[PDB]
């Protein structure tokens, strides 16, 4: 019996880099328990929703662990490429509902989770680089969701502004990108008159508004593959993969996506290594109704491998199932 | 913190009208809780095809119990009335996908669960009406199916085929109708006779050619409701819904169908009582690209709320949501 230090993303008052839990587990614990004994604690309804992200610290390695997975046989493996102090293991949200937001609203502990998860990764990959009137907005609506007291023009009063300025930061709501590039109040007359189209609003009301806002240059709702299609003449692609669009693949023309599977269609999923020179992962989808099966060529099987785990987890959701659909050969 | 007593179709070597489970449920329980408790024991894929029927043993009365509610407040309600050794609640498959027999293949506990829910429909409804050579090749492939060591000139023998007289019972694979009107040995002259066109095959394909046979004589992939459509000059028609129909109405012409909507354009449903002569219980749906809702006035509001049912169950199953399609107003 040994124990596990899972990063999530359930606030408390402490820094969001901190934000844990240390559980301990046997050698019959599985990913799903380690998940359960996690969300359990926080009286989470969707569980299904939630799945187990290792990432390499030390490069761009990164696995999603399966639910039916050991959690001590995934240790003993993971742990012989490179050393506990490189491997971080932190707890997402990777498997959304169909109207996952509408249906998030209805299990505020998710929601606050699902919130806090695509807030941090907007800032660590694309705040710097987005319009900053987009980086305003969604910076004052977390401001708007922390400090409920700051109502109407109330921050437009100097001593209650500088309770968020000079000694915690405003990089805790605003990318460095803007803090930076734009003057020391020139920052702040823009901030004042930006605050006001939300200051009105509770904290659910500016959660929804945050992703509202984000997701026309930020979609948090599918997860992206390049890879390639088909047994003869392979055709290299991008899937899509998400809630409202099943398996799809995009057409050049933005995420935008054009269909090819639904969720419910997939009766069973398989991944292997590519059987010449190169090392290529490999994805076979069996399609009810549909005589060839879809297959999938990643770039690894580290690729193949996360990308069943997607398509498992849509498939578990959508029927209303903990049994995999994932096999053997 | 109860119990509950729920009749199934999972298979074991005990006598089965006695197949069971008995679910321990508190007073947050809702009845999907009760049917995923029964249902992951045994590695079921396909969870969304299953629904709860609580039947009143000393009438007619038939509710059944949608996947919302909560166990506990639905068992005060009918405890009221009646007291509980004379309700028994059986799990049962109820919403069909199109090409279920199929689907089902690549999921054999449910394709199990699903024969033997069609098996017993059979016997315990028509067996007896039934034209006895049906009756005499359905008998045979349980036989084909149950013992699956015995091979094709296994029965031809006398000292095994009394193996079937004495000690299992021969009432356990034919109708009592068909053991009665035909002698003792002519009747096995008739059984070894029938058996010999199954003896290759295994128990998938023995469960699929029975459902191939009784399928022309015994409808179990639809459901049929005398009502009446119409919101003003009410027409009263037989509604049949299923996987290969979606909503239909029956026209003279057998259970031969009029289309009249697919379950994946059904927007919403509502069910309410008449305010009318009768409690007859009023049904509407809204359909996409319909700008009339589709007024379905049954009998009762029980047939009404067992319909309701029916359909939001296929709303969910077809597309990929737990997310109800019942409105209340």
């Amino acid at each position: 019996e040994r124990v596990l230090k899972v990063f999530h993303y359930f606030e408390s008052n402490s820094e969001p880099t901190t934000w844990a839990s240390i559980i301990r587990h046997g050698d019959a614990t599985d990913v799903r328990g380690i998940i359960q004994k996690i969300v359990d604690s926080h009286k989470v309804k969707h569980v299904a929703c939630y799945g187990l992200r290792l990432s390499h610290l030390r490069s761009e390695e990164v696995h999603w662990l399966h639910v039916d997975m050991g959690v001590s046989s995934v240790r003993e493996k993971y742990e012989l490429a490179h050393p506990p102090e490189e491997w971080k293991y932190e707890l997402r949200i990777r498997y959304l509902p169909k109207g996952f937001l509408n249906q998030f609203t209805e299990d505020k502990p998710t929601l606050n989770f699902f919130y806090q998860q695509v807030k941090s990764d907007y800032m660590l990959e694309i705040a710097d680089q987005v319009d900053q009137e987009i980086a305003l907005k969604l910076g004052c609506l977390e401001i708007r969701r922390s400090y409920g007291e700051m109502r109407g023009n109330a921050l437009e009063k100097k001593s209650n502004y500088e309770v968020l300025e000079k000694d915690v930061g405003l990089k805790r709501f605003f990318p460095k990108s803007l803090l930076d590039s734009v003057k020391a109040k020139t920052l702040r007359k823009l901030i004042q008159q930006t605050f006001r189209q939300f200051a009105n609003l509770n904290r659910e009301e500016s959660i929804l508004k945050f992703f509202e806002i984000l997701s026309p240059v930020y979609r948090f709702d599918k997860e992206c593959f390049k890879c390639a299609l088909g047994s003869s003449w392979i055709i290299s692609v991008e899937l899509a993969i998400g809630p409202e669009e099943g398996i799809s693949y995009l057409t050049d023309k933005g995420c935008n996506p054009t269909h090819l599977a639904d969720f419910t269609q997939v009766q069973t999923i398989q991944y292997s290594n590519s059987e010449d020179k190169d090392r290529k992962g490999m994805l076979q989808l069996k399609i009810a109704g549909a005589p060839e099966p879809l297959t999938v060529t990643a770039p690894s099987l580290t690729i193949a491998e996360n990308m069943a785990d997607l398509i498992d987890g849509y498939c578990r959701l959508v029927n209303g199932t903990s049994q995999s659909f994932i096999i053997r050969p």
